[PDB]
């Protein structure tokens, strides 16, 4: 009876700054509970594991478990294991990453892998660079598990996983795959694990750019929360738009 | 009398990969013409690089001998004789910097160079992109994309600049060869005119795109990276430095 009987809700943008935007969440997150909707948090998130992710929301108030977090590493490796669970895999990535292809019992190799694997890593050296592009070079498929060009840090803008792609990218001249956010790959891949239609799954998130052009390119209905009159006008002038658009959690109707 | 009376030389892929290499530099001696090296190598000191050349009975000095690093650290010199250097590279830029005179420093630099570093980590990589977001200007030795070794082809110096040029949305400034920098001070150096001298080289991409882009005529031989299978032409194509008349 429901239009929607599944969420997609992501955890990027700034749809939890501050305790009104975290108390909504909770209310919000509480009511799909009490309601007993399927719902599954998307993020591109490299740097913290869905255990980390979920004892925070927890913590929070907003109820979570493991199972409930899907990241960008996640998608990627699922998605290259349905494509040849048989290849060997080169990557270069942190323990994110590592778990989740460990979580599809890949094997994996260096200079003569299947398919390379970009991930950020923050103690990436030149040697883990110089072997992306030889499996490459080599032949190897080339995937991205997100384009982001900087990692916010409290340094300032650190290089992100999207330029160790670009500079592979580059020497190699071979194009990459990219799966996380705005990519659709990412949004195909929660559905994937939410189990519910595409056609009755909704994403929920406050960025456009990033984060909810994803889920429109995945063919999925989107509702773009924390939005104003300007932002709105915006976005009427884009090829594509959110599906709703509102200012808060809080008026959103289970349908 | 004769046409030409200056050669800047390219090493990578025109003197090694040969003794048409040698026979063509000796004749050069032979006939009293000077010449100067031009190569994008970032890593080597001139010493090391002519010292490589002499052992395959190539005659080179030190002095006859110009990379890219000691471009890079006379063009930055040009901009800011007192600049705070943050640089990624090795001996070879490292040298010439210092050389030059210059002081280091990481994220307040007033000037970030990218050369190459077969050891460079995330940590390096960043220092230069936030050093950059801080209004660092952003050089580049070279921007070459790959490197050839024996494992293969190993990433250059050019794709390292691009990760940080990309991150950063900054541009980086190219030094080294098809950039006319390393061609007006290479000519300066060699001490010849223009119309006088001829840059010669084994890649259209670097070698002759630079001779052309700094007016000089150029001499593509077919000893390392293009085939005889571009909208300018090279002033003289031929298959060996044998073929050469001395004009």
């Amino acid at each position: 009876m429901r239009k929607y009987n599944g969420y997609l809700i992501d955890l990027d943008g700034t749809m939890y700054r501050g305790t009104e935007r975290i108390d909504a969440a909770s209310g919000f997150i509480k009511e799909l509970n009490r309601l007993h909707i399927p719902y599954l948090f998307v993020t591109n998130n490299s740097t913290r594991t869905p255990e980390q992710v979920a004892d925070k929301l927890v913590s929070l108030d907003i109820p979570a478990t493991p199972e409930q977090i899907f990241t960008s590493s996640m998608a990627t490796a699922n998605y290259v294991y349905d494509l040849d669970q048989n290849a060997m895999i080169y990557f270069i990535g942190e323990e994110g990453l590592y778990k989740a292809l460990k979580e599809k019992g890949f094997s994996f190799a260096d200079e003569n892998a299947d398919v390379v694997i970009v991930g950020l890593d923050r103690e990436v050296t030149y040697e883990k660079l110089a072997v992306a592009c030889l499996a490459v070079r080599n032949g190897a498929k080339l995937i991205s598990t997100n384009g982001d060009l900087v990692l916010p840090t409290e340094r300032g803008l650190m290089p992100g996983n999207g330029a160790f792609t670009a500079l592979i990218s580059h020497s190699t001249q071979v194009k990459a795959t990219f799966v996380g956010k705005p990519e659709p790959i990412i949004m195909e891949q929660a559905l994937k694990v939410l189990g519910t239609n595409k056609n009755e799954t909704i994403m929920v998130g406050d960025n456009y750019d990033t984060d909810i052009l994803a889920g429109i390119r995945a063919g999925l209905d989107t509702l773009l929360v924390h939005t104003g009159v300007t932002t709105v006008e915006k976005l009427k002038e884009y090829k594509q738009q959110p599906t709703y658009s509102m200012k808060s959690l809080d008026d959103w109707k289970f349908l």
